[PDB]
């Protein structure tokens, strides 16, 4: 897959498609309607692809 580190800056908002959701049962989870992925981490930052 990939090696290295990620999620360095956690003070930035999420890119297009991504949308954080707050639930008392699920908690805080980011749902990407574009990539169709769900992760609590914040891919925000200088990262192209």
């Amino acid at each position: 897959g990939s090696s290295g580190s990620s999620g360095l800056d956690s003070e930035l908002e999420l890119p297009a498609g991504w949308e954080k959701i707050e639930d008392p049962v699920y908690g805080i989870y980011y749902v990407d309607h574009i990539n169709r992925k769900t992760q609590y981490e914040n891919p925000s930052g200088p990262s192209s692809g």
